[PDB]
């Protein structure tokens, strides 16, 4: 069945959360966990880190944490460090469906010289070692949460929701799928269709495939996973297989669901863009139809969602 989650409060809150703490006096949360997410042959560490926020920074799905990690502002002497966002990879309710915890999915930014691949501990991104190296007890100083644009239409509970993502973009996705599927939420009985679409490396940069996997076989009338492995993979045009390759195997059922009012979802590097964009302007074509003038009634409708990064 559903997992009982709480405080149903919750549900409350008419409007998200925005800017509840600020980065000159941030909320010093607890590490709860940190936990790497592929396997050994993923070509960099991407970790889950669970985050105890007592409750005092409540978010909905969709949302970011902003992280202040410590040490000076190389920058701007003694300041304190630049916020990084992170996509909040959990529900409102959390790993713990209790309210108190949000998770984030961390890619490692590690620096290797282009010819050498020697490492300089100096250029390492900052916070993303900072996250991927915490350990439980450890404090984190919080901020946010933040944004508005990755948060989930709940208006019509049997829409279509196309979600496109690639490596740690799958974050707003875990916890629209968990709110969709996995928790007893009484006030969101989602009826409609979620497909996840994810573009990843290789099978061992995978993340939280055995969750969406179980999804297949308790909703398989309302939820789809299909997934595209760029260094294992090749599309029908022999480049590696990117997350737009695989949207073009299905290019009638999701133009027809996109006509048909589908919300459809980008997250990840923006980098996936481009080459998403080329597709969708190929599969336009071949259909005769113009993708300019299909991607603009889409915003206009406001069923294009794009959060990268
Ligand atoms: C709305 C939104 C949402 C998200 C994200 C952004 C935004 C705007 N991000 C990105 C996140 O905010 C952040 O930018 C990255 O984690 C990198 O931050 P660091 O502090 O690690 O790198 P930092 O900001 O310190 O450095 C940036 C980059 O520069 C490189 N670098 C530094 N000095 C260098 C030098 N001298 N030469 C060469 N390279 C050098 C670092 O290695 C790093 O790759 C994200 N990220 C994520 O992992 N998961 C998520 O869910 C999200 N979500």
């Amino acid at each position: 069945s559903k997992v009982s989650v709480a405080p149903l409060h919750l549900e409350s809150a008419k409007e998200p959360p925005l800017n509840t703490y600020k980065p000159k006096e941030p909320f010093t949360a607890t590490i709860v966990s940190v936990e790497s997410l592929v396997g050994p042959k993923a070509p960099g560490e991407t970790c889950h880190i669970v985050i105890d926020h007592g409750g005092n920074v409540p978010y909905w799905e969709g949302q970011s944490y902003g992280v202040i990690p410590p040490g000076e502002n190389p920058k701007k002497p003694g300041a304190p460090q630049n916020v990084r966002l992170y996509s909040i990879a959990s529900t409102r309710y959390g790993d713990n469906f209790d309210g108190r915890t949000g998770s984030l999915c961390v890619r490692r930014a590690v620096y290797y010289d282009p010819e050498t691949g020697k490492e300089d501990p100096s250029k390492n991104g900052v916070c993303s070692n900072f996250l991927c190296n915490s350990k439980p007890g450890d404090k984190i100083q919080l901020t946010g949460p933040s944004g508005k644009i990755m948060l989930l239409p709940e208006e019509d509970p049997n829409a279509t929701h196309i979600m496109i993502a690639t490596g740690t973009g799958v974050a707003p996705f875990r916890g629209y799928l968990r709110r969709m599927f996995m928790e007893d939420v009484p006030n969101y009985r989602f009826g409609g269709l979620a497909w996840l679409f994810l573009g990843v490396a290789n099978s061992d940069s995978l993340l939280y495939d055995e969750e969406f996997t179980s999804y297949l076989k308790q909703y398989p009338d309302n939820f789809r996973y299909d997934k595209a492995l760029s260094r294992e993979q090749k599309n029908r045009s022999g480049g590696k297989m990117y997350v737009q390759d695989k949207i073009e195997e299905y290019s009638d059922e999701i133009f027809k669901l996109l006509d048909g009012g589908a919300h459809i979802y980008f997250c990840g590097l923006k980098g996936m863009m481009p080459g998403i964009q080329d597709t969708l302007k190929k599969v336009a074509e071949r259909r005769g139809e113009s993708w300019d003038q299909k991607l603009a009634q889409l915003k206009k409708n406001k069923q294009w969602h794009v959060e990268v990064y």
